[PDB]
């Protein structure tokens, strides 16, 4: 389900206890207006989850896209 | 589908009139070797495709993610 919606965002509460080696990958959903969403889908026997760009590794993450 | 690779990147063709008014989210695959793997689904009729972090409005997308 991506939807994008302004004000009301997706993900209110974020999943906190997410790592990155359990990440398979993230996903960033498009909002007019609200922050960043970020999804994280973890390997195998977790669910997908939604995270929040405060994650420092989630910059990380980014900041791999960023110049590399 | 994303696919599960290292060193190998998945997308070694991508994807280059994206818009940011046309992607409904971005999905970053999670590569050790391979510095930031982006997709973009694009909207309504549009299919999802895998896209290359060197885009500017993209690196835009993880700023908004980026202390916030």
């Amino acid at each position: 389900k991506p939807v994008s919606l302004s004000y009301r965002c997706p993900c209110r509460f974020f999943e906190s206890h997410v790592a990155r080696a359990n990440v398979k990958h993230l996903k960033i959903l498009n909002t007019p207006n609200c922050a960043c969403q970020i999804v994280a889908r973890l390997k195998n026997n977790n669910r997908q989850v939604c995270i929040d760009p405060k994650l420092k590794w989630i910059q990380e993450y980014l900041e791999k896209c960023l110049n590399k």
